């Protein structure tokens, strides 16, 4: 029994809740329970001269009353169908903090939240970015569109960076993807994808014997060796592995489209030193251009700012 | 001579630079100079086992060479027209940090950066959000669309919050808006706008004598008094002042549209305690739904994280 304790971040701006729907879909197939969570507040609570503590608390309780009932209205059919949905509305003026505290305190297995897609790329709010960067648990951004028929599951591995922690994260991504996907789908179609950029020069004026093209070939070669190792460990067929040349923030979203991905699984770090800085920059631009669901996973030993 | 030292954040993803164009427009009318700034990097620099320091530095210099020339190509016509444009391309793997350091070190008067508009609302990248939150200087997000003919300039004042620092920021917003707008436009059309939300309850179960409607009337009354004070100090006609009921993150973008705004001027804080927390949340949602240019200004004594 894994992935039993799901957290759904309710979107207060519309009735329909694609994040709740996705969580229900998961629970129907894998069992468990769902916390439908929403941090709320009201300007009146900060009007401490104009209103008394009793008056402000009356308004606070009114908001919590109303929002709790509203969530139940949306969850009605799921509930009577017998899905366990615990509705939690709390008073808090900083939603990303409230949400992450909830993840940490109740040890939630997955955080699930909807993102709009009208560009074709997913629209991420400042709250979404905070969760992506800081939430220690896997974050599943669910696009508010139908899941593609025969949609694939694409894991984006980092096969370029030389630090040993990248390999550990890659393993964690695929282990989780294989496990979770088989709990949800009868026959998951899992692909592995890496991308490497080429040298930005043709020749080095200080280095007569250097050939930048050999660097390109070596980086590709490094990917090929690492990709084979991954596919064999996780029993993925060679034809479902893809090593692609180009900037990852362009290549990965494009190839996901070409592969008819329902979702891309990506590792994101908290650390910011050395190679992590450019990696984090690349990752944000990649995410910012994705056109399918995103499942973002942190390393074991991720230190949460909160 | 104010606003002479402009910083333009170049967008590396396309040739045309609406941020540079806007800066040129300003300089033609108000004088000064422009730094066309771009932090760049390359994966190869972090490949410290595969490549030697000399090989990595060859690639680094190649990138800086190429990007510097490319910016000059885009700036060509402005330059020969006699506009002072200093091109600065530097090696840095964390663009928001590089950019803010540049603002701090050279004491730039304004930071100008383009945002796309395909929703109708401006699209903000993670970099844009970092600059909006952390840059100490005013940040002008320039939408990549034509400036509306007879477009207005709308200042959004915070007339609800009770802390004294809000009034100071409101004054700073309008003083800057009046000054800058008259340096750029022959006859700027400046409007003032505030928005207040209503009580979320009809009656208080613990407080028989309380009437929440009186709170609504009082908050409106507070806005009316403060708005009159502002318009008289800054010689803005009453018909160009607007006190509107509703959630600011909905009302302000909507009214800007109704007023045919070319730009909205908004105060944003760094502090996060007490009333600042919900204020920052409201501000982010407001910005995230704006459909015209944004000029975001911080308080005097803003403490930059960097």
């Amino acid at each position: 029994e894994k992935y039993q304790n799901l957290l759904v971040v309710i979107d207060p701006n519309q009735d329909d809740q694609p994040a709740l729907r996705r969580a229900v879909y998961i629970v129907q197939r894998n069992g468990g329970r769902i916390k439908a969570f929403l941090p709320v507040y009201d300007l009146s609570y900060d009007m401490t001269t104009l209103l008394s503590p009793d008056e402000r608390n009356a308004m606070r309780k009114g908001v919590i009353n109303q929002k709790t009932a509203w969530i139940k209205q949306q969850a009605r059919y799921y509930l009577e169908a017998g899905i366990q949905i615990d509705i939690k509305v709390i008073w808090h003026n900083r939603p990303y903090e409230a949400i992450i505290e909830e993840v940490i305190t109740d040890k939630h297995d997955l955080l699930i939240k909807m993102a709009h897609q009208h560009l074709g790329s997913l629209i991420f709010t400042p709250l979404d970015w905070q969760l992506l960067r800081k939430c220690p648990a896997p974050v599943w951004m669910v696009k508010d569109k139908e899941w593609p028929e025969y949609g694939t599951i694409v894991v984006a591995a980092n096969l370029s960076n030389e630090e040993s922690y990248h390999d550990a994260l890659n393993l964690k991504l695929i282990e989780l993807t294989n496990d979770l996907s088989h709990r949800i789908q009868k026959d998951p179609d899992v692909h592995l994808l890496s991308a490497y950029p080429v040298a930005p020069i043709n020749i080095a004026i200080e280095l007569p014997d250097f050939d930048p093209n050999l660097y390109n070939n070596a980086l590709r070669g490094q990917h090929l060796i690492a990709m084979k190792e991954l596919r064999q460990k996780f029993s993925i067929p060679e034809e479902k592995t893809h090593v692609k040349e180009g900037l990852p923030e362009q290549v990965i979203p494009q190839v996901c489209e070409e592969l008819n991905a329902g979702i891309v699984v990506l590792g994101i770090l908290g650390r910011t030193g050395l190679s992590a800085a450019f990696l984090g920059n690349t990752a944000e631009q990649l995410i910012d251009h994705i056109k399918c669901d995103l499942l973002a996973i942190k390393p074991d030993g991720f230190t949460c700012p909160i």
